[PDB]
DNA sequence: GAGTGTTCGATCGCGACTGAGGACGAACGCGCCCCCACCCCCTTTTATAGGCGCCCTTC
């Protein structure tokens, strides 16, 4: 997210885009979309912009900073104000099935599942404080980053005890 | 002689006295609607897998 330093009006921004949507009715803010972040963003009549879709921090900078010109240049006084990154997400596989029954088990403060619930397994670390997604297959996602390197770190523990747990 | 005026007794009207009944109200009572307070609710992307609804076709 980042704060254009000013207050617009998404009525007039909706109208002059030429591939944004808004629905009051719906909420409060525009959706903008561009084919070259892939991400969309979220224009707050606050300021206030949310950029999603992006691969990495940078290109969510990337397209948040290009987001942020095309404001402007719709005759706003925008601003690249308190950038800063919200959320990251990772996924891998493990390539190997493993016993959940035992790690759910042995894991119940951290690890969490219910089949009846949803078919992945859920793994709140705290350590860096990443959650994890943890499938029958083995594939695995990681999200509530801030910093990719946690997941690499949060994925450093936890696949060992995987490997510890292969069926 | 004779006629008129006054007062206690007696007689009658009055109101006081006591209770019950009818109507009224005020304290008590009932509940809704008002509002502030506290905190959820909505949206997207990216990844995944289980369950699933609807349609198309065939019976």
């Amino acid at each position: 997210t980042v704060n254009l330093g000013c207050k617009l009006d998404l009525k007039t921004i909706a109208l002059r885009a030429r591939n944004a949507e808004y629905n009051p009715k719906r909420f409060a803010a525009v959706i903008m979309r561009i084919r070259e972040p892939r991400t969309t963003a979220l224009i707050f009549s606050s300021g206030k912009m949310v950029c999603t879709g992006a691969k990495s921090e940078e290109q969510s900078r990337l397209a948040a900073r290009k987001y942020a010109r095309v404001v402007q240049k719709l005759g706003f006084p925008a601003k690249f104000l308190d950038f800063k990154i919200q959320n990251m997400v990772g996924s891998c596989d493990v390539k190997f099935p493993i016993r959940l029954e035992g790690l759910v088990l042995t894991h119940q403060q951290f690890s969490s599942y219910e089949p009846e619930l949803f078919p992945g397994l859920i793994y709140r670390m705290i350590k860096p404080r990443i959650v994890l997604l943890i499938f029958v297959s083995g594939k695995v996602v990681l999200t509530g980053a801030k910093v990719r390197a946690e997941i690499y770190e949060a994925f450093e523990n936890i696949y060992p005890i995987l490997k510890g747990f292969r069926k």
